[PDB]
């Protein structure tokens, strides 16, 4: 059974939380309890692969910024989340990516880009925005909605699939 260090990363309030707990607990978490860190671990199967994934459920609040170059270092893949009514957490994505590639001194760094919160109504990020900056970046795009479920496993599964990719 391998072990997959992924990391939950974007700005306040986007559904970091609420995805993870999602994935793990199957259910959603309503209330707005910001986070410090918290980790968890799951066993899923992939592909006909068991594995455990290692969880780092990251701060979106700048106040604790000061923890970022520490997770950045041992995590192995980065779900980099924004929320698809939050025009700023989309362009925070640019900070994230390139405070990642600076701590692991590489362009090729397993992440994948998230546009969560899709089950609402009249999104200011369109999805043609998100896909071209994914693709600029080399790195998938899924669609997520943390309350009804929507894209969750694909999500942290394809961050999976990325992180192996980069070790073979
Ligand atoms: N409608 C909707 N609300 C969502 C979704 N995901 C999260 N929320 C809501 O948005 C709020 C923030 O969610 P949370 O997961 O705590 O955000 P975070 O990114 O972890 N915030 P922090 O960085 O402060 O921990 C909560 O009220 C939560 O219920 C989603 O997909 N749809
Ligand atoms: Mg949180």
């Amino acid at each position: 059974m391998t072990e997959y260090k992924l990391v939950v990363v974007g700005a306040g309030g986007v559904g970091k939380s609420a995805l993870t707990i999602q994935l793990i607990q199957n259910h959603f978490v309503d209330e707005y309890d910001p986070t410090i860190e918290d980790s968890y671990r799951k066993q899923v199967v992939i592909d006909g692969e068991t594995c455990l994934l290692d969880i780092l459920d990251t701060a979106g609040r700048e106040e604790y910024s000061a923890m970022r170059d520490q997770y950045m270092r041992t995590g192995e893949g980065f779900l980099c989340v924004f929320a698809i009514n939050n025009t700023k957490s989309f362009e925070d994505i640019h900070h994230y990516r390139e405070q990642i590639k600076r701590v692991k001194d590489s362009e090729d760094v397993p992440m994948v880009l998230v546009g969560n919160k899709c089950d609402l109504p009249s999104r200011t990020v369109d999805t043609k925005q998100a896909q071209d900056l994914a693709r600029s970046y080399g790195i998938p795009f899924i669609e997520t909605s943390a309350k009804t479920r929507q894209g969750v496993d694909d999500a942290f599964y394809t961050l999976v699939r990325e992180i192996r990719k980069h070790k073979e």
